[PDB]
């Protein structure tokens, strides 16, 4: 139908296919907290409830620290638009893995296929829609939006119908749906690919030299090499448990950034030096944002009285609020703060919704149900503060991609901290944490 909605006829497959993703993906999310609850209260998975939570945290990282690598991949040894198809093939296996009849045992190969498959594809489809507008663009600001806004609406959709799914039939009959989306994205991407897309990004852009294949073998075997000497060592002496490996993971999601620091302070350097209280500002509000996956998750299943409606329902909080508060913001800003006074602002709400958490228990007690409109009061706290952060935050700077991974890296520790007993002291003091470092960072912004 000629444009859509103003922009190139290929926003559509483009949009519908990342739709679908975050459908397969979130929908997913919702319930697989849940599901290991479950293999948990049924004998079949042999770990705690702090570590089910551990695990969503560090699966997430885990899966925006593949982000990080797919761009290379498709830029430099596949193409853009074989990423996106053949990660897309990887997320819909890791699916059909937990649909199938298993239990505990499919959950570590749908969580691997998950985390290659999305590092594949989520960078790079965000690339291929820079190629619809070729070069120096008006629409080009639009059309990123038009793009959000299904990457949101497959967010909003999916823990309604996956988790409504999840209660009529088995926990594997949803994963079946979660898969089924992900084909669907991959029938659209495909064919809607073929008729719009460029065929320049059939193939890479800036293809391997003959020279340079070498010294990427030496680089990536070399990385595998000390990552698989420190886990024979682990084993060795003992640290062996599960909790363990998540350490691992914790520390070497960590670790990619402060090396990288590290490296750059080693010419106006301080500009860098700038960024410092930046990126632990967008760390710590990205661990409070993703901790709604998992610590909210857990409040709504085990403290809000919702048995009129499947509690995995919760989760689609977050792409509303970003789908409603998105349209004012554009406005907003049109008619204006700095950078790092928007991250502190931003780290405040974040610690805001915490602060609103910790009132319930306080005032009416731990052992009791309260209303949903908590949790509901906590997601619109959290996504004003993400209004701030985002859409500014990737000018301030990917490096800022990693902001992500190690906010959910921080989380896979902090999330075994809370429970009931624990619930009143969590949600208050990482909530008024957030809020005190926030105030920091506006006497810092004088300095940038
Ligand atoms: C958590 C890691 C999962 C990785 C799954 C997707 C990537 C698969 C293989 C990675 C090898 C490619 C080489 C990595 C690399 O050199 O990246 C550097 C590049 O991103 C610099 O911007
Ligand atoms: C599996 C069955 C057939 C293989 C299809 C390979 C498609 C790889 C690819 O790059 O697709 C990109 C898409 O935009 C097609 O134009
Ligand atoms: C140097 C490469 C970094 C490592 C990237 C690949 C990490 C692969 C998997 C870790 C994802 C989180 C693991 C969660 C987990 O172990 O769950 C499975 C467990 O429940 C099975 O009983
Ligand atoms: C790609 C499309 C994926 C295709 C997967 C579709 C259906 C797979 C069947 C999963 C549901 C069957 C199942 O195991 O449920 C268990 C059921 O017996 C519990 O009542
Ligand atoms: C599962 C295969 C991916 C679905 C798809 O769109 O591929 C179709 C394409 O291979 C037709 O030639
Ligand atoms: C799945 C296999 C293990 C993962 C592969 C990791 C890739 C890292 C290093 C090898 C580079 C492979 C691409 C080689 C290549 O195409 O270079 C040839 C060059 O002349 C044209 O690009
Ligand atoms: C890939 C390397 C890190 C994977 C960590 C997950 C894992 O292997 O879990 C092992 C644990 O279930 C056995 O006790
Ligand atoms: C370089 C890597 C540095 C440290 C890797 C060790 C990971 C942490 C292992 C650990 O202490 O887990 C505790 C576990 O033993 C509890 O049973
Ligand atoms: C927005 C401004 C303030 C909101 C603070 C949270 C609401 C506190 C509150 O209403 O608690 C009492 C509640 O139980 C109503 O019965
Ligand atoms: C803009 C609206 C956001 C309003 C949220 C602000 C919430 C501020 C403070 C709530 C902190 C509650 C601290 C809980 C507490 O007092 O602990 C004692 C409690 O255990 C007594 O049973
Ligand atoms: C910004 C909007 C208003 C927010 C006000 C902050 C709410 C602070 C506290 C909520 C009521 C908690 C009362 C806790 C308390 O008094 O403990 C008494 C009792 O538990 C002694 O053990
Ligand atoms: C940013 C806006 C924050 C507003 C969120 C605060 C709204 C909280 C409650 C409003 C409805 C009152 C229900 C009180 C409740 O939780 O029920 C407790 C009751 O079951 C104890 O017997
Ligand atoms: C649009 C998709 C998001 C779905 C979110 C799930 C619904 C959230 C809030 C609706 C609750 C309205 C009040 C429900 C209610 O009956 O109150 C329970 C009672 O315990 C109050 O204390
Ligand atoms: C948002 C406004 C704060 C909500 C609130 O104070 O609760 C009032 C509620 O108890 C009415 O019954
Ligand atoms: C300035 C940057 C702030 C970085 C994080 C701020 C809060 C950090 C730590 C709060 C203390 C909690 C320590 C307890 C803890 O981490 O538990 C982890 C342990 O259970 C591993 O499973
Ligand atoms: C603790 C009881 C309530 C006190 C809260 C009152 C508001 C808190 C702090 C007021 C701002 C402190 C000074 C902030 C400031 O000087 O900013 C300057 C900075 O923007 C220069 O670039």
């Amino acid at each position: 139908g000629k444009t859509f909605f103003g922009q190139p006829l290929g926003l559509s497959t483009l949009f519908m296919t990342e739709m679908w993703e975050r459908f397969s993906y979130y929908g997913m999310r919702a319930i697989l907290l849940y599901y290991m609850w479950f293999l948990i209260s049924t004998g079949d998975l042999h770990i705690t409830r702090a570590t089910a939570a551990s695990i969503m945290a560090i699966y997430a990282s885990m899966v925006y620290l593949s982000g990080t690598i797919g761009g290379f991949v498709a830029d430099r040894i596949i193409g853009a638009r074989p990423a996106v198809f053949w990660g897309g093939v990887l997320i819909m296996l890791g699916h059909i893995v937990l649909a199938l009849p298993f239990g505990a045992s499919a959950l570590f190969g749908s969580i691997i296929l998950i985390i290659i498959g999305t590092g594949f594809l989520k960078p790079n489809v965000s690339t291929l829609v820079g190629t619809l507008y070729d070069e120096h663009d008006r629409r080009r600001d639009a059309g990123f939006s038009i793009f959000v806004f299904g990457i949101n609406l497959g967010a909003f959709i999916a823990p309604l119908i996956v988790g409504a799914a999840q209660e009529a039939a088995g926990y594997h009959v949803a994963f079946s749906l979660a898969a089924i989306g992900m084909f669907i994205g991959l029938l659209v991407y495909y064919f809607g690919g073929k008729k719009t897309l460029d065929p320049h990004y059939l193939r890479p852009t800036d293809p391997l030299a003959p020279e340079e294949v070498k010294p990427l073998l030496v680089k990536v075997s070399l990385a595998v090499a000390g990552f698989i000497a420190i886990i024979v060592v682990m084993n060795l002496v003992g640290w062996n448990s599960l909790p363990a490996y998540i350490n691992l993971l914790t520390i070497v999601a960590i670790a990619i950034p402060v090396f990288y620091f590290a490296w750059m302070i080693s010419t106006e350097h301080l500009r860098v030096v700038s960024y410092i209280p930046l990126f632990i500002a967008a760390v710590l509000f990205w661990a409070i944002e993703e901790q709604g996956s998992v610590v909210l998750a857990t409040f709504a299943a085990e403290r809000v009285d919702s048995s009129w409606f499947p509690v995995s329902w919760f989760q689609s909080l977050n792409p509303l609020f970003i789908m409603l508060y998105t349209p004012f913001f554009a406005w907003l800003w049109t008619a204006q703060p700095s950078s790092p006074t928007k991250f502190a602002v931003g780290l405040m709400f974040a610690g805001l919704s915490f602060l609103l958490m910790a009132i319930p228990g306080a005032l009416y007690g731990t052992s009791g149900k309260v209303s949903p409109l908590w949790l509901v009061g906590s997601w619109a706290l959290v996504i004003l503060g993400e209004m701030l952060i985002s859409p500014v935050g990737l000018s301030v700077t990917s490096m800022w991609f990693l902001s992500s991974s190690v906010g959910s890296a921080l989380n896979a520790q902090l999330v075994t901290l809370y429970n009931a007993k624990s619930e009143v002291a969590y949600f208050s003091y990482f909530g008024l944490g957030s809020v005190v470092l926030g105030i920091v960072l506006v006497f810092l912004s004088k300095r940038i």
